[PDB]
């Protein structure tokens, strides 16, 4: 199907998903000198205290930690957003080498990985409806650099052995996503898309300025996952990132001077 290989990777996706060449595709390079400070942007409101994680799933392109989104338990509000967006899942994109892995770039710099906390706009009732709307999703993107370990990531790292291959899932309750956030909620924001097929143009991107640091051992454990299913030839799940796409008629806004 689509993937990240030589014959089915990002440069092939437009053949099945013509919106890949659309007007608001993601990710993009964030040119920090060209981003415009907008003093009218509100602080983000991240309300994760009642979050209910349920499960972790290897879907063959990343792993998703999924949450109960049937009530307003973990929500993102404020910032550029109107209304309330519910956390449905988070996942990461990462590299085969510490010098690559992020989807967004900052002044062309690539980070080792990028966390996506995915939220949907409650006025659309469910995630499947929301992805059909230009303001249907808000994805909070957080860069990962390699250095000190991130203690709040370790429970994720340690369960990965149980979901090595595509289609495997494991119970993953009581995980607190607040342990994945940096100190500052300063952010850049722009209208964009899902970064994997179907590449729908439904995302308000909110990318935090401050990266989190994770250890080399933590990211090494991401790289032991597999894209394939069990009993299929082993292909390490690495370099599951889409490169930067043209900014076209968009302006990136910054919440900070
Ligand atoms: N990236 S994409 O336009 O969705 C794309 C490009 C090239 C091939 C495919 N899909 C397939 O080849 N599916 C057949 C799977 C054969 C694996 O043994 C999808
Ligand atoms: N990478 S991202 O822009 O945060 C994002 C967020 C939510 C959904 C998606 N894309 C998908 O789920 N695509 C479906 C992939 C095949 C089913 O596993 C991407
Ligand atoms: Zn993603």
């Amino acid at each position: 199907h689509w993937g990240y290989g030589k014959h089915n990777g990002p440069e092939h996706w437009h053949k099945d998903f013509p919106i890949a060449k659309g007007e608001r595709q993601s990710p993009v390079d964030i040119d920090t000198h060209t981003a415009k400070y907008d003093p009218s942007l509100k602080p983000l409101s991240v309300s994760y205290d009642q979050a209910t994680s349920l499960r972790i799933l290897n879907n063959g392109h990343a792993f998703n930690v999924e949450f109960d989104d049937s009530q307003d338990k973990a929500v993102l509000k404020g910032g550029p957003l109107d209304g309330t967006y519910r956390l449905i899942q988070f996942h990461f994109h990462w590299g085969s080498l510490d010098g690559q892995g992020s989807e967004h770039t900052v002044d062309k710099k690539k980070y080792a990985a990028e966390l996506h906390l995915v939220h949907w706009n409650t006025k659309y009732g469910d995630f499947g409806k929301a992805v059909q709307q230009p303001d249907g999703l808000a994805v909070l993107g957080i860069f990962l650099k390699v250095g000190s370990a991130k203690p709040g990531l370790q429970k994720v790292v340690d369960v990965l052995d149980s979901i090595k291959t595509k289609g495997k899932s494991a119970d993953f309750t009581n995980f607190d996503p607040r342990g994945l956030l940096p100190e500052s909620l300063d952010y850049w924001t722009y209208p964009g898309s899902l970064t994997t097929p179907p590449l729908l143009e439904c995302v308000t991107w909110i990318v935090l300025k401050e990266p989190i640091s994770v250890s080399s051992e933590q990211v090494l454990k991401f790289r032991k996952l597999n894209f394939n299913g069990e009993g299929e030839p082993e292909e390490l799940m690495v370099d599951n990132w889409r490169p930067a796409q043209p900014l076209k008629n968009r302006q990136i806004k910054a919440s900070f001077k």
